């Protein structure tokens, strides 16, 4: 599976559940993550997967436009250390990153 592209949404398929990141380049991703509340992380693509499966899903470029590249990455770098109080389903991940490439729904 090739790199992804700076800005690129990543599905993640966990056993029984998806999780959603998006790549901020050079291996890393910007994500909501548990500390062990959720806070926004920045990690390795490597050790966010693990052995799962992932794909690349940018699923709304066809009806919308994605923000600069340059400004997804300033704003999912921006945020990271931010704690957020609602759970990591995969419907909340997702809208996180969304927000982050589309912007704000």
């Amino acid at each position: 599976i090739p790199e992804p592209k700076p800005g690129d949404l990543i599905e993640i398929f966990r056993p029984f559940y998806r999780h959603w990141a998006i790549y901020v380049g050079d291996g890393y991703v910007v994500h909501l993550a548990p500390p062990s509340k959720a806070i926004v992380k920045k990690e390795l693509l490597y050790d966010v997967a693990g052995s799962d499966k992932y794909q690349v899903n940018n699923k709304h470029d066809d009806k919308y436009s994605p923000l600069p590249c340059s400004k997804i990455i300033q704003r999912a770098e921006e945020l990271v250390g931010q704690e957020v109080l609602y759970k990591l389903t995969s419907e909340n991940c997702e809208h996180f990153v969304n927000e982050l490439r589309y912007g704000v729904a």
